[PDB]
């Protein structure tokens, strides 16, 4: 089952969500941590606001952005980081990654209180254009920025 | 204004159509032939149809997808190739390539008989990932595909 991590934001056009939910199987393999090593997958859920102002239809996926996530534990003081890749699976397209918790060597990052970011950057770094035309033409992209957000980890589910 | 190519094709979960329009100048600058030296936008528009086996929503975009295009003006003998590039505009994604037809170098690609292929291959060959364990897993991907239109090309719109 899929757990939701604070509330989602609204930003730059975007409705920006997280949740994590059991380790999952991602093929190609050897990209994403096996399922056999995590805990969780970790995964942010980013679609169109209304009046998006780079074209994008309202609820549709944004593609194509570049995001990192950095997670803390406030108990233990540990924290790890790393990109969430997209992907996708049975109710959709998102951004997402396998994550070792409990079984985490370093350690501290089990059941307790949580802080999570996502930096985000837009779709231009990877080579997704835009028409700028007067016909056809949409607004400029927004500049890299974060979103931070507060959860109880329970377990992996 | 918007001048459709053919009849769309409905093939691996996907609705796959072509259109071509005025070029249009696209940022960043650079990635694609300047609107200057081209005579169209060359657009595919690619959706998930309805139960699409991939686990995307009806209506979202495809995206990641390589979508290579050869065009053959059948009447001068004149064959062209490139490749179509992920953008939006401010009616959404889709894939497009400004093209140089009375403007191109060698000739042969003025207003005439035409015959169009896109060579279409899945998103994990860009490294686009799928779920495939049970609970939330998606069927596997198409492999590698054409799709074939005849069009008579009147000029710019
Ligand atoms: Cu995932
Ligand atoms: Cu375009």
């Amino acid at each position: 089952g899929e757990v939701p991590i604070g509330d989602p934001k609204e930003l730059n056009g975007m409705e920006i969500a997280a949740v994590y939910l059991q380790p999952i199987e991602m093929e190609p393999r050897g990209i994403d941590l096996a399922a056999s090593l995590a805990d969780i997958h970790l995964q942010a859920d980013i679609h169109a606001l209304k009046n998006n102002p780079n074209g994008f239809p309202e609820g549709f996926w944004m593609p194509y952005l570049t995001i990192a996530y950095e997670l803390k534990n406030t108990d233990t003081g540990a924290i790890k980081r790393g990109t969430l890749m997209p992907m996708v699976a049975d109710d959709g397209p998102h951004y997402g990654a396998n994550i070792a918790m409990e079984k985490d060597k370093k350690g501290g990052f089990g059941v307790g209180n949580y802080e999570l970011t996502f930096y985000i950057s837009n779709p231009e770094k990877q080579g997704f254009g835009r028409h700028v035309d007067e016909e056809t033409g949409v607004g400029k992209w927004f500049e890299p920025f974060k979103v931070d957000y507060k959860f109880k980890y329970t377990g992996t589910p």
